[PDB]
C-alpha cells in the first residue's frame, strides 16, 4: 500500500497476472506495463530492506553522473565494478546535452545544455515549474552508448516546500536493477532538495515494461516470504552549496537492518 | 483498480479534494505522479463526460506525423488549436519576431521524424526519425524495451514556441498486443488532458494497424496534473455526470504507410457526450 509494500506486491503482480515476454539475452521474462510507486522521502528513506541493497554503489554511482564522466575505471577504483568509455551515458547527458562527444578522457564541459544544474537554477528563482526536467535520452548519442538509459527522465516539483521527484524507468528487473535504482533517484530528491534547501516530499516511481526473470522466480518468491522492515532515515552531515562538492563521506545512513541476501 | 475515465475523474476528485495550490497570477491545484490506464480494446478512450474535438485531434498527429511544424496547415483545415502561437502577436512578444507566420519551432512532430536536425525547410533525411524507427522496430523486434519517442530536446526547447507537453512516449509489445505510456510533464484536466488521450491512443491504433497488430491499453502517465482554479465551478458540475461507453475507432483503408494516413480513413460508432453545462 504506502512502503515498500508497493514493490513487494509488484512482484505478486508480475508473478501472478503477469505476462509472458522475451529478454534481449533470449531468457524468458515475466512482463507487465505501466506501473507506478509513491515513496515517502520526508522523515524516511527507501533502501530495500526485504534484500540489503548495494548502498555506496548507489551513493558512488549518482556522485559519477553528478562529475559527468562516463568511464568504468573512475567507479572501478572505488571497488565499484559494476559498469572502458561506456559512451554518453547519464552523467554526460545530466551535464551536457547535444554536446560532440569523443571520449571520457575529452573534456565535455563549457557545452551541451546541463540539466542537473538547469534544474536547480531553476527551482530557486521560479517557485511553481512543471518544466524542469532531466533527459537521458538522445537518439543520436544513444547508438554510441553501452546501453541505452533505463531511466529515461526526471521531473521535480514543489508544493508547500517539500521537494518530490518522479522517475521514468522505461524497463527495470525486480531482482536486481529496480530496488538500486528506487535508492538512486530517491538519493538525487535529497541531493538536490538540499541545496535548494527544499525538504524531501515524495519519490514517484514510474515503470514501463517491468519484467521478472525466469531465474528468479524462487528467489523472488523467498524475498516475498518475508516481512518488510522499517526503512531508513538519510542524514546529511556537512551542507553544500555545490552540486559536485557533495561525496561519500558526507552521507550517514541510520536504521538499515536488511535481510541475508539472496 | 478502474481503468476507465472513472479514473480521469477520480484523478480530478483526488486533486479537487487534496489539491495543493500553486500561482504561476493564475493559480491552480496541483497533484503530482497520476497514472491512469486506459483499455484500447474493443473500445476507444476518447472521453464521454464532455466533449472532446475529434477532428482536431486526428488532424493533428497527421499534421505531427509528416513532420510539420507550421500551424498555417491546420487552419487550413479549420482546425485552429495551433494558431494562436504562430500569431505574429505572440512570435514579437517572446523574441520570434524574425520567425514568420505559423512558425512554431521544432515541436513534436518535428522532433519526431527529425531529433538533432537544424531547424530552419526541407528536412528530409535530416535527424532521427523517432516515429519510423519504432514502426520498423515492431517488426524486427517486439519485444524490446527500447521503443520510444522523445519530445524532449534541451537544446531545441528554447526555439519551441511552447515546450512539449507529452514530452514521451513509449511502446510495448506482448501478446500480438501493442501497448503504450505516455509520461505527460504537465496537463490540464480541463482542457488538454483528455485530448492526448485521444492522440495517443490514436497513434496506437495506428501503430498497431500499420504493424499488423492489436491494442492492449494505453497508460497515462501524468506529471504535475492540475486544475487552473477557475476551471473547478464548472468541473465539479462534471463530476457527477456518469462517463458513458467509449466509442468504436476503426480504419476502413488497409494502410501499409504511417504517412498515407488520412482523416478519411476513421470512423467513430458510438460516441455521444454530454451537453455542456
Ligand atoms: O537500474 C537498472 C539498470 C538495468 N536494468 C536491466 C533490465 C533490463 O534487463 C536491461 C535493459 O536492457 P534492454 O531491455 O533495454 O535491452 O537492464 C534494470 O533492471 N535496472
Ligand atoms: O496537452 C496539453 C498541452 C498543453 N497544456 C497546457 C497546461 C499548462 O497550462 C500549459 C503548460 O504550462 P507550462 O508547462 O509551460 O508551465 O499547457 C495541457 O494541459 N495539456
Amino acid at each position: 500500500l504506502t512502503g515498500e509494500l508497493q514493490y513487494l506486491k509488484q512482484v505478486d503482480d508480475i508473478l501472478r497476472y503477469g505476462v509472458r515476454k522475451r529478454d534481449r539475452t533470449g531468457i524468458g521474462t515475466l512482463s507487465l506495463f505501466g506501473m507506478q510507486a509513491r515513496y515517502n522521502l520526508r522523515n524516511e528513506f527507501p533502501l530495500l530492506t526485504t534484500k540489503r541493497v548495494f548502498w555506496r554503489a548507489v551513493v558512488e554511482e549518482l556522485l559519477w553522473f553528478i562529475r559527468g564522466s562516463t568511464d568504468s575505471k573512475e567507479l572501478a577504483a572505488k571497488d565499484i565494478h559494476i559498469w572502458g568509455d561506456l559512451g554518453p551515458i547519464y552523467g554526460f547527458q545530466w551535464r551536457h546535452f547535444g554536446a560532440e562527444y569523443k571520449d571520457c578522457q575529452s573534456n565535455y564541459l563549457q557545452q551541451g545544455i546541463d540539466q542537473l544544474q538547469t534544474v536547480i537554477d531553476t527551482i530557486k528563482t521560479n517557485p511553481e515549474s512543471r518544466r524542469m526536467i532531466i533527459s537521458s535520452w538522445n537518439p543520436k548519442d544513444i547508438p554510441l552508448m553501452v546501453l541505452p538509459p533505463c531511466h529515461t527522465l526526471c521531473q521535480f516539483y514543489v508544493a508547500n516546500g517539500e521537494l518530490s521527484c518522479q522517475v521514468y524507468q522505461r524497463s527495470g528487473d525486480m531482482g536486481l536493477g529496480v530496488p538500486f535504482n528506487i535508492a538512486g533517484y530517491a538519493l538525487l530528491t535529497y541531493i538536490v532538495a538540499h541545496v535548494t534547501g527544499l525538504k524531501t516530499g515524495d519519490l514517484i516511481h514510474t515503470m514501463g515494461d517491468a519484467h521478472i526473470y525466469l531465474n528468479h522466480i524462487d528467489a523472488l518468491k523467498v524475498q516475498l516470504a518475508r516481512s518488510p522492515k522499517p526503512f531508513p532515515c538519510l542524514k546529511i552531515i556537512r551542507n553544500v552549496t555545490d552540486i559536485n562538492d557533495f561525496k561519500w563521506d558526507d552521507f550517514q545512513l541510520d536504521g538499515y537492518n536488511p535481510h541475508p541476501p539472496l
